[PDB]
């Protein structure tokens, strides 16, 4: 796709920043809440009409 890249240079370091975030919970998966309506996030941004 035809986008715009922000970094430079494979910065996925980054992305080692976030998983200390008390993201992960003892047992269970408490990641399907707070981590769930992105991937919905990614579901509804399908409906955004160009209309400038």
């Amino acid at each position: 796709l035809q986008s715009r890249p922000e970094p430079t240079a494979p910065p996925e370091e980054s992305f080692r920043f976030g998983e200390e975030t008390t993201t992960p919970s003892q047992k269970q998966e408490p990641i399907d809440k707070e981590l769930y309506p992105l991937a919905s996030l990614r579901s509804l941004f399908g409906s955004d009409p160009s209309s400038q």
